[PDB]
RNA sequence: GAGGCCACGCGCGCGUCCCCCGAAGAGGGGGACGGCGGAGCGAGCGCACGGGGUCGGCGGCGACGUCGGCU
């Protein structure tokens, strides 16, 4: 009973940083995309 | 408005901030930043204070007198 009265009681529901930036950019994971990004910057060139 | 530094450099759209007119301080027009968004790839020569020396540098001397042998 003390189980079951816990378990129901449980329950019942209701800038830029620039350092910062590149740590999040060296990341393995998380910068994944942040420097795949930067890599097509340095290889397509387009107008406008 | 007659210099110095930057390990700052593609677009499109999204966001954040700043600017304009603002004809509801609506709605669009511009700058800066972004760590945001589903879609593949740079190669080709070199120089080196770069994961322990190499020269694609050279000279002299050599048989009955001398050459080497730290034992």
């Amino acid at each position: 009973k003390a189980m079951s009265a816990r378990a129901e009681a449980i329950k019942a529901l209701v800038v830029s940083r620039k350092l910062d930036r590149l740590a999040y950019i060296a990341h393995p994971k998380l910068g994944k995309r942040a420097r795949a990004r930067i890599a097509k910057g340095l290889r397509l060139c387009r107008p406008k």
